[PDB]
């Protein structure tokens, strides 16, 4: 079914994120890429969480090719899931109304990511660093509405 | 075989509810809408019953999109399915006469929607309000002809 | 070794009784239904018993997709599954003459359905329950002619 | 290779006797049914021996059809299959001259089946009942020739 | 990888010798035998043994079709399936100067097989019995050359 | 998916290091050479490490053939595919910038690898050997800049 | 992925050497055999080791056929690889500069083995058996240019 | 834990009956037998079921032994066992107000022992036979003192 | 620890209860009255759950034995540990100032053994008939303080 | 239990016959033989079936020895134990009035065996030869007092 | 070896907290009450984790019994341990100079507990309360210094 | 019983060969060399097979010591082990009138040492040497009273 | 021997570290703690690795005790571990002439371990902070020998 979908350029993501799977994505993506530079392409999440490493793996590549993205999120949507949501072009990342989102979190290297992390998300808002940290660490599940005022998003319908 | 069946436009419904099964309905839901309209489509039922994240993973799709979509029951209709039930179309929610159907039921979060589910019921059925309470933490199992009376369903045949 | 017996309409029905194959079943009936209006069926059996969930699941069935139902024994026919061969039209009902046929055998619910099970059953020819009761607490095999007089069955070759 | 094996008109049956597989021929011996009446068929077999029940279950449904049915034995064939064998008409019995075919073999209705059965053999040929009690309570290897006098079988080679 | 095999007629015979591979040879050999006869097969062999049921299983059948065969050894030729190397047309039985090859090898039936066994075997190529026995209950490897005056074999290339 | 892309001239290379996947990736190395050799081609990484053997396996092969070869790093890449890293044509290769590598790690045929190993890396990046092998022992993971600068990548987007 | 390489007359040889792979190989032998004894194969090669009953199981088959073998290493090759490496014609065995070799490793059939094998691998090269035979107990791993001494091969790129 | 229990001559028999447990059950009771003819000893149930064949293992066994035996019942006395709780003295075969009782179940013997056990109750219990038979056959299970009117009980508490 | 318990004249119930534990239970009781039946006995619990057919093997043992009996209980009461909450000597049932607990749960005997309990705890608690199912049939946690003016408890620490 | 149960001077034999238990016994009986060889003992049985080899295991053993025997029997007596039923002495073999007792069964050596039994039992029972075989070849239960024309026993209880 | 520590009065506590632990730990508690008022049992720590609901249960017990308690903790303190911690006397709290304390964490009672929890520690702390409810959902791990000014801990080692 | 095995100087060897009976062995060996070498040490067999390695671990440990051995016999001396039947004092090796005994079955040693036994029997026996070599190459089973009269048994029973 | 290990004050670590391990290693040397503060102990090692965490839950310990420790090492001390070579008394760490001794390896946290072993050992051995870090962070296996004028060890033997 996954295959029938792809026909128009679409994709879902709601597993769980591995290794495993974030081969997949790439490769998805490329594919995609190489048919036409130019058809649009959306994505789709209701994920649980994830761990770090592949966050910017798939984040230097949504930023690399020809075309576009949008993105949409679905009830649930973790930390990682939140950082590519707030990924694709501003006006372009839509959500529902029934939608939690939340934040969160071989020494050396992570240091620098929780860090360069933060510097992205605290730049297509505007937000400053002092509410991304205490935000950050805490675990407090926004809505919605209260989100747009955050700056993850732009219209829900 | 369901090769077979989406050429005809339906679906099926009647093993149980993870967010695994979830997370295919809403493709099957997603396939479909971009091949066509107008092509209001039908769905079965036969359900155990369920989680409560997914409840409201669906509603929040099937008010969406430009076609509609009714629905159908058959025999034992749980908690979740009901929800689904009394959820399409005001005229298209038909059932059988042999179908048990009843009704009844991260901490922070999850008290907010079953104060928001019975806030919708009480709206479809025009039912008040504190008459679920008292039927919704208890274990009444109803039919298809006293079970019309709160407004769940609109006939049979 | 499936595709050729839908092509020239035919089912088989020959391991057991539980949900999964009860949700299989119901299916395959559909899929003829918005195949053709007119594709007489005939269902061929041979079974171990059942549940009591499916058993008038199905029979509600039966009686929506008035294109007509044709039914045969084999061997031993069991306890629900048996219901199902009476419950077909009245001049299309056959079987073998080597062929048993045995009848026996959530709460408040399940005390309904062994008399509204009998309320039907007895209705097909016109024998009191009185005389249920006595036949259907107990075990006692029966045969082709023996059973015919109870009026299962119309004819046999 | 079931498949070319199948599109001329030819079976096999040499694994062992199960309910699973007894349901798997029947269907077999209903396909060729209805691609054509008079296209007379054959059957292979290589037994170990097998259940009771679905002994009669074969023997009524290759009496119920119009077509014709030949058999072959190889080798062995214990008191199960060798029923099958002088079960199709009679002038196509064949068999092979390094053939070991010698038969020895709830409550209330099995010792109906092992006088059904004897009633078969018996009147098969014309043999009496205590000659067949005699020897098919016991068991003692016979062969291709000495086989042939009691009736089973016609031709050799 | 088998789709071409079958096809110029060829077949392999490799690992062991059961019931369940028997009834794959006698199947094969009945597909090419309801084609064409007259279309010269060959047949080729590495074997650790085999019981013996299934030995005269096989000669059996190669002896009665129409269509001739011819029969081909590599490495190990052990008992039984070493009988088939000389089962085959006296003419084409061709080996390999590499291979080896050894003949050694209810209970008042079995006995009589090895009775029957070795009287083909002696009478194929005229060398008495006290050869036969004198070699049969023993271990003695052979080679191609010391093989061709036993009369196993007829050439080379 | 591999179908899809392998016909657009792509590889990918993701899990980790045995023999098993090194029999792979030789393998579509010589299904692209026939097919139009003229065909530069690619090869994405995302590696966790290896052994060793397998190493020169395909640097040998990656220069016995007529085409030539890209190479692009996502994120992680360990001893052994920065060595693969090094491996194509001079200034088309490249990677991201948020990646990192690492550079580390039957007796007498370990040990002179080690040293052809170290030996090529050296004389491609026109650095000195003790350089070379102080980094190699110790662990410091590195950069996209600071790479550059260390003659392994460039020409970064 | 097989199927589209196999066209073109080539075949891999990567994991271990038993008796299944070996009457698996035999067999690609033969396809391309039969189906044109034009077509110039080739072969590669990636070994641990093997057995002793197929190394001649294959060489008597190699040279068998009409057309031509030949035969190339990669990285390691093993003893049994080693015999198969010097099978093919003489000038038409080739090797890579960095790969390595070794040659190293029911009773009274065995021990012939040992002697004729020695004997064939000293007359397609011209050493004395011994020198051959001294060497050949001992593992001392050699590379490409040392064996070129022994005659093993005929020529690198 | 039962090191102690078999001091004090007690018993309990509460999982099932088998052929395992039936040996087991016995070696408790004539490991009591040696030590005197005069030393009273109890027996405990609950069973969900019982066996058939292993119930003639055990009537037999409690008589012809020096001790005097006596019966306490718990809960749901299923079947067979149950045969037991009538196997004392007409006076030592107690039960508790909220204990339920039932009563309910080769071709030569399995018949004839269902018949024989009728007959044991043409001394205990219930008298008019014809009546034991009546009863067995059904299904309706009864109470402490709705079963004193038999006979199966003398003194309750 | 065990044993060392039991000379304690102490038990602890925990886990769950099943068919399996049920007859550990029993066993323990009279074994303190195996050593003396005239000692004062306590028991703790803390379970999750409960089953409702082995609930109705206890209670008696507690009213048949002649020992006196008190209870504490710990944590979280599911249904079945508040039957035996209120099941020992009057002023000798304790709880402690954390302990929640709640009231909750063939079909001719299943329907009437929750009637026998309704039937109870008005005479245990001295309370109505109908306010105890009210309450029973829902779910809402009772604290210890106001479980106290209920009735359940009358000493608490 | 079982080492109280050899201070006992007694045995149980109530699962089966294989190797492995068949080399308990001897040593349960061999131990006795490290005691006084006086002081005689029991032997109890119930048994389903039994193998034949373990067979003559065990039936010399109970003549090499000093000590005297006796046999008592339960239920049922498989066979070859059974056997063993009539290896004591003519006055110490007794059994139980529901005791059912059948009787049934390398080439060069099992047919001699069960020849050498039927050479045993007419000296035991005193009754001729040709009808032991005509009797133990078929399959038919006898009871005790069935036996006791023969002379399997010799005092009833 | 555990068993020889309950006679020098200790605990062990460090795999982790679940259901099966807990009980063995009421277990070892109450078991030493009687030996000694001033028994003073020390109690050693190294958790991972530790559950929620089970937590409670332990410091009822802990301030339940009559003879006193001291605890003692060692490096990797989870978030229940340390609300265990400081379940002690105010001056028997001990810990060392390398270790590392953190605190971290049925709708209508599960989240009702932890407000019982932060309802306490000021009172052991002598903090505020809502200080408490802030620093309490983050993450930061405390070092036994730092903690002291706290008041978890009252004296060092 | 297993030390009360090894008590009054008795082994039991029954099952197959296996590494561990010589360390049953030397305690006996040396504490009872050490108490007296004199004293009726046993040996007692049965036995299906064995290896040819192991066998060379025992004769020689027979034989090292100065105590002296006897040997007893049980229907099957396999192979191997027998050997050990003729590895005592040579009027020490008894048996029974019932036993089936055979004789049967690196490459620089095991062509080594199947030789080695045929040098040594003729030691034990008196009979030839090459005689032996055409005897147990084959397989003919041999009796009691067929061995008497090699040499193999002295003293019969 | 291993509560007889215990005795005379001698313990062995010679498998892992992991979370199970540790906690038994501390029961270990806290039995041994109440005995005498005075009686000296041992401790020996054979360890492949070590974890980090688990490292500093013992050196605090063998601090902590009244007792001294004395220290041996045997071959392959890997890392971690190995620490504890060092962590005794000034003067009683000896070892062997053969052994190969090496010294290697949340994230606001596990940052300050690794610096606070170096912090250390030039307390322990006497040698600055740089030599130990980079020293400590290569792979470079010492021997005994000159792994002594670090100061690691002061006895051999």
């Amino acid at each position: 079914i996954y295959s029938r979908l792809l026909k128009d350029r679409i994709i879902m993501l709601g597993s769980a994120i591995d290794d495993n799977v974030a081969n997949s994505i790439v490769s998805q993506l490329l594919f995609l890429a190489a048919e036409d530079p130019e058809k649009e392409i959306s994505l789709y999440i209701n994920s649980p969480g994830g761990s770090i490493t592949a966050g910017m793996a798939i984040y230097d590549t949504m930023q690399f090719i020809k075309p576009k993205v949008s993105t949409i999120c679905i009830g649930m949507a973790a930390s990682m899931g939140a950082f590519l949501l707030a990924a694709g072009e501003k006006g372009k990342r839509y959500a529902l109304p029934n939608s939690e989102v939340m934040i969160h979190q071989a020494a050396k290297r992570i240091l620098l990511l929780r860090d360069k992390l933060n510097k992205v998300l605290a730049e297509r808002t505007g937000q400053p660093l002092e509410v991304i940290e205490r935000d950050t660490d805490r675990d407090n599940f926004k809505s919605a509405e209260e989100a747009l005022e955050y700056g993850l998003i732009d219209k829900i319908l």
